[PDB]
């Protein structure tokens, strides 16, 4: 069965990393959902990123800000594919959780996206782009999501009044 | 059976995304490698892209620098994750490359990676641990792969003379 | 006949793209308004850039943010000029829409204006100079614009308080 | 007759400045290139930039870096269009340069292409396109071009 | 007698500008304030400067934003000191004001202060420093400025509640 | 008996680390040194974090570039306190570094230094500076190093 | 006894450097606050950073904005370690602040922290892991802060809503 | 007479900071050079900034680089002008110097120039412009510069043609 984990350092996150969780219930593929700070709980991230394999988990995104070390960390101590969302700081808006999470050295990847909510956004669909090669049920649903979009600029077209 | 295509807009990007294809070889991940333009041959991107997928395409590897606009583009056209590569640039150091890829729109998805040769080897790595979940038999692969890992730090210890 | 295309990804973009429609109605310069996503409909992009010259369209306005390739893509799938603004985002305030489009490849330009409403603002008056090369009608009015200015200057001397 | 500027406020900024004179050799546009400096001969640019178009110039392409304030300053000062070319500078790499001339206020535009050397080709191919507005020879001409940027990369196939 | 001119390009400056009027009001020292534009009125702006000396002024203090030109234009113009003042963009917070005033070529000087009204201010004591070498009676008001700044500190104190 | 830990995720960094075993060896302050990476190893970073005060470690410096995780997260497993040295990154000259260290949200404090030689020449500077507090010996040595600055200024004026 | 010294160059920054002193509250560790400008107040900086030792502080956290001298001053005039606050401007957001306080040269050192709110409280915390070393019972309230942090993160797992 | 001070903290700065010098004998004004570091002599540099008026200064030219703190804290101890040269980093390129001199708070002012050689000649260059006030003979030889300047461009046309 397909399993994503979306996880954030803290609960002020989630107004952003809720938009991953939109986006996998559009796709009806299943997540779980939890608080794991690399700083405040570092012991527990640890144990987060080395069960999830055999807990069933595919897929983790982690959403991180600041000093943004979530991602980089679990993606250290698992062999799946971890999605990292920089999450926009107050001061720097960001750059510093895109620069301290894609910066990552040769040996060890995160899939990186978009500062704030359109990377939570495109977390949640990457990870159905993903699992679309392994469940061919979702190739159908990513082509009607495509359709969507271009149905969506259509409707945007009256709309340069 | 899995394939893998790497793709750059010129030449000169090789020695940069060869760093990909050579962890492709690590991981015994069968792959396909060109050149696609997305300013000097949109059409044929636009071509590459879509019939990606039709073809027996699982991932897409893209590296760009500049006005670094192939895997976004690459990502608009197909249902396949697309991983993005920002090639370093010798005035803005690949900041153009990394902005131009990282900051997608909700709604269309890249996997990015970090600048220059250390995101091409990460691409060979991730496109391994995104195969895994679909091909188990990879996770092995990447277990040893962390082995190596450790082994090299190990192995630096008496080098700080 | 004269004729403009203002076009950008999102009808979100309208309060700056406007700018640009603004000005080309002062100089009496016709046009047309659209919605054109480079992620969103890519295929679209491709057929409207593609035929613009054979309709009629001299120069192409185009605006995009964030991973801003519109402009550029647009640029490379006609022959015709293409004035890119960039609009300005929430975290890089437009630094990313800037470099994603005024970093385009040695052969194929894209005219980059300022971040925001002050480039709209100017694409439409740049498009009037461009015009005035084969529309001489266009010269008479560039230089009421230009008394324009300077008076616009003079009734601001009053407001220093 | 058609006719371009390119201009430039040093001699050291003319191995760049000289791509832009290649691509309109290339497209057959008459031009003339010269120095003219914002800063050290401001009166002289004035007068350059007032006079350009009476004395047939149709586009201008100028080149600055630093404080680059060349092709704004031009611009301000002629109905014609102009393209802005950012110079690489050494402590900044050509960023001072490209918001210097890039961001330019509501009012008075500036054409804007890459830092260095492939905006100041760019410069010259956007100089045609801008001169191709209804004018079949000069499409044909871009046509060409698109055909050998097209083969450029075809060529690329077997170098990796 | 002593005079200082004070100007920038549109009076939406003059927000900021005001601080250098304020400050050199505060030193009694005589000045005039006018809108002068490098890009709406650059004929007016070459008057400005080239007559600026002759006319009895010492000092050009010239705020700008964006392609920040008139600093510079106004130094190149003038055997005057000229102090420049970058004026915070909506974009690129004054960076861009700050670079375009700052990266004057070796030959043309622009005594450059701070973004904004620290620099305003800033300028308007520069210039009295500056007045203070040929006018004595300065430097005993210079010398009650320093005393009230040590005076502003003390008030303070009390405020960390 | 004091002792500070000096790590680093490569030997490739010791280019930089030195710099603080240099000014620790000239304070004559114990130390150890051991390659610790973070993403390469990180449940020995667990290991070697959570155990060092009870390993005898007093103050630990850590370097580290690019995606800089090493400080922040060393310092999150211990209640010791963790200086930090961003390492100069070849494209990002030492901004991510630097950001990756210096931006840890309020709870997990790193005392972050310069960008490179500095920033480590500084940490072992620093680490001086915390065991000096009540410590006469050390404060001692800090005066004549404060003294050795001042005539390396002296010894330059005859330079001009 | 323990003491700390809490310095900033305006009480502007009060409502970001209080955070420091809460954290000293919250490890019972005394401290003295003032008010003390590296501009403003020059002299007075000097005689309170040569002095500090003398009259028994342990530990300066100096926070400073834009030139953001301060902290490197403080630190060039005592042996005793300083911590800089970067504080966020409204132009630059702390840029400016942050480099000028972290970039000192090999020689004299500042423990620099986070920008704005966090670094503030950051700085309060590492005086206490500084003060831990020869104070043995500060180790225990540091482990009782680190159980702290840990129940805060499990009181968060129920807001995900 | 008329006298400069040009300081720096380095004699690594002097290959960059004579560029002052050379102008200043250009203009035939006299001045004094010396090394004045903040950090490593900070009582030295508050000597001689608070002395070097009654010693007969009339102007500051100080260079500094990284964390440079030498100009501010210079100006904040005098009346003097002073005017601050940027010197370049070899990590940020003088943007750390650059932001550290520049960015003075209301109240104390810098008068900065360009990074390196640039700024360290229009140093030179603005200290006589400061000086033309008080001083008339400068003037003229400023009228002159101004026309060396036309001929040095005239000189690339003709070498040019």
């Amino acid at each position: 069965a397909m399993k994503v984990a979306v996880i954030m350092g803290s609960s002020s996150d989630w107004k952003i990393m809720q938009e991953s969780c939109n986006m996998l219930d559009y796709f009806e593929i299943p997540y779980e959902k939890q608080v794991v700070s690399a700083h405040r709980t570092p012991k527990m991230m640890v144990q987060f990123a080395s069960e999830a394999r055999e807990r069933g988990i595919n897929i983790i995104i982690a959403g991180a800000g600041g000093a943004a070390h979530l991602p980089g960390m679990v993606a250290s101590l698992t062999t799946l594919p971890v999605i990292g969302v920089p999450i926009e700081t107050k001061s720097l808006k960001g750059i510093d959780s895109l620069l301290s999470i894609v910066q990552m050295p040769g040996g060890i990847p995160v899939a990186t996206t978009a500062i704030g909510a359109a990377g939570a956004k495109n977390a949640g669909i990457l990870a159905a782009r993903m699992l679309s090669i392994q469940n061919p049920s979702l190739v159908e649903k990513l082509n009607q999501y495509e359709s969507s979009l271009i149905q969506k600029v259509e409707d945007m077209q009256n709309e340069l009044q």
